[PDB]
């Protein structure tokens, strides 16, 4: 409850699927062909049975001009800007993707996949083969349960670009309306009634972040998944609607249990959905909360599990 940097440690039982940045370590170490190549080689194979859902028409926006500039690029300098993108150069077009917010990032790649295998875009050279290391990143890749499939594939995503400034500009898709309140779900979770913890799900589940920001103590932080924690309630704020949007929390399970000074330490797990995928992948997650005396988070950590194996009481 002291500090949290600490409260990183609560429920250290709790098995994280530490795998996924291992093995964005190792694909982060690869040739920028053999990146893309790897990419291209797990888009098609996961396209045969998980589809994308189509990027909105804000992000298509804008991301517009950059997509037109590489269109109009020879085939040549169409790899080379994607290699930029991979090898994260100083350049104008990986600066501007370094702005973006992760779905927009995700719709960028999107419209390059399509037009890849339309072959208007220069496609990866046919034929083909991959580096040794690369072979067996994507090996790895293969093997992974779905969720954790297309948590690498978004961090890898997200990794590409140059940040040159602290306080650069900063795009992100328009803020949606909440979900108007009479049609509102509420969540159940067996062993737990806490209303912070029902509230921040439901909350979230409505899209209403200015509701959830209120549950947070004014230095209290929220972890995403292998990321250091994002603290304060305007950086969190920020996160939820920048990042946070259209989510499906289905949590299902938890246990609750004193802290040191009053404290509470509550432990749910179950399934989130990302409207990139809908119902076709549902991630095994845990959030890890340490509530302050009054109820209201301190910290709340969201991990993904190493397996189903890891949800309470499998
Ligand atoms: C790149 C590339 C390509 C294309 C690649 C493409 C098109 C790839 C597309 C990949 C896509 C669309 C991946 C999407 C992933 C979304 C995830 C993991 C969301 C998780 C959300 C979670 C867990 C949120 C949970 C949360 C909960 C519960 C909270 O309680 C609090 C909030 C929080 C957010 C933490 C080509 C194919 C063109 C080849 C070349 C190439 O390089
Ligand atoms: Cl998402």
């Amino acid at each position: 409850p002291f500090t949290i940097d600490s409260a990183r440690g609560i429920f250290p039982n709790t098995l994280a699927a530490d795998v996924v940045p291992a093995t964005i370590a190792r694909f982060s170490q690869l040739n920028a062909e053999d990146q893309l190549a790897l990419i291209w080689f797990a888009y098609l194979e996961m396209g045969k049975t998980l589809t994308i859902a189509a990027p909105g028409a804000a992000s298509m926006q804008l991301a517009e001009n950059a997509l037109k500039e590489i269109q109009a690029m020879g085939p040549l300098q169409q790899t080379q800007a994607m290699c930029d993108l991979a090898n994260r150069a100083d350049t104008p077009l990986c600066r501007t993707y370094a702005s973006w917010s992760p779905n927009i990032k995700l719709g960028f790649w999107y419209r390059l996949g399509e037009l890849m295998e339309q072959g208007f875009v220069a496609p990866i050279p046919a034929g083909y083969q991959l580096s040794a290391n690369a072979n067996a990143v994507l090996a790895t890749i293969q093997g992974l349960e779905s969720g954790q499939q297309i948590t690498v594939l978004r961090n890898a995503v997200v990794d590409m670009g140059f940040t040159a400034g602290k306080d650069g500009k900063r795009i992100a898709e328009p803020v949606v309306p909440p979900q108007d309140t009479a049609s509102r779900t509420k969540v159940s979770i067996e062993g737990v009634t806490n209303a912070t913890v029902l509230n921040y799900m439901d909350n979230l589940n409505a899209n209403d972040f200015d509701t959830l920001i209120e549950l947070f103590t004014s230095d209290g932080a929220l972890q995403p998944p292998f990321q250091r924690p994002i603290v304060g309630k305007e950086n969190v704020l920020r996160f939820f609607r920048e990042e946070c949007q259209n989510l499906k929390l289905i949590p299902e399970r938890g246990v609750t249990e004193p802290a040191e000074d009053g404290f509470t330490q509550i432990k749910v797990t179950g399934k989130v959905q990302t409207p990139w995928f809908g119902g076709n992948v549902g991630m095994n997650i845990a959030w890890r909360f340490l509530l302050n005396p009054e109820g209201k988070i301190f910290f709340v950590a969201i991990d993904l599990l190493a397996s189903p194996k890891e949800l309470l009481n499998f």
